[PDB]
């Protein structure tokens, strides 16, 4: 499935190249521009751990996340990865533990040492 393609195909988009957030692009968003640190970004999104049957979506609050890129108000691998996306952008990350929520795991919802997944849609963002 997905995931499986992300692995495969996946772009390396992070700094170390140590393939701890691959990427692929499943729509082609509008303009040239990607958010800059610090930027208000808006988006939706669907993740799943890698291993089980749970997912968490923006779609139950029918209403846009809102994150300020950069600053350490998301898991690393998501200032990385929606930093790339441009307006109208959909992709898939798979991302690795070190990028996430790392050998403590976030108890009892995300395991010690979790691979993630997700599909994210950048609706929008603004500068500071
Ligand atoms: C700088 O490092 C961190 C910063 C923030 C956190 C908290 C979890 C942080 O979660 C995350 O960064 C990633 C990426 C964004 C979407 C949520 N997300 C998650 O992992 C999800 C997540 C994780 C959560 O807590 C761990 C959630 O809160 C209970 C949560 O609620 C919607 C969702 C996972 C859920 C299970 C399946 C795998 C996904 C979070 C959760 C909810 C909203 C957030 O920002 C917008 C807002 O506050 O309105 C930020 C952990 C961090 O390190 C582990």
């Amino acid at each position: 499935g997905a995931p499986a393609t992300v692995t495969e195909q996946g772009e390396d988009i992070t700094s170390k190249k140590d393939r701890g957030v691959l990427k692929i692009v499943k729509r082609v968003g509008n303009g040239e521009e990607t958010p800059l640190i610090g930027d208000k970004v808006y988006v939706h999104y669907k993740g799943a751990l890698s291993n089980g049957k749970k997912e968490d979506s923006s779609h139950d609050r029918n209403e846009p996340f809102v994150f300020s890129l950069g600053k350490g108000q998301v898991i690393k691998a998501w200032d990385i990865g929606v930093a790339t996306l441009k307006k109208g952008e959909i992709a898939h990350l798979l991302i690795k533990p070190e990028y996430a929520y790392g050998s403590a795991g976030s108890l009892p919802k995300i395991p010690s040492n979790a691979t993630l997944f997700f599909e994210i849609e950048l609706l929008d963002f603004k500068g500071e």
